């Protein structure tokens, strides 16, 4: 239902959420935020829960 994301980056740190009908489905839109921002690193999620992180 609800995800979130945490930027672990550099300089650029903060979070969101995303309403994704599947895991899947979601990290797709999560490529596009960081990349718009020029933020690049690791994404990893576990199915249990629903947080994601980018360390650059």
């Amino acid at each position: 239902m609800q995800y979130k994301l945490v930027i672990n980056g550099k300089t650029l740190k903060g979070e969101t959420t995303t309403k994704a009908v599947d895991a899947e489905t979601a990290e797709k839109a999560f490529k596009q935020y960081a990349n718009d921002n020029g933020v690049d690193g690791v994404w990893t999620y576990d199915d249990a829960t629903k947080t994601f992180t980018v360390t650059e």
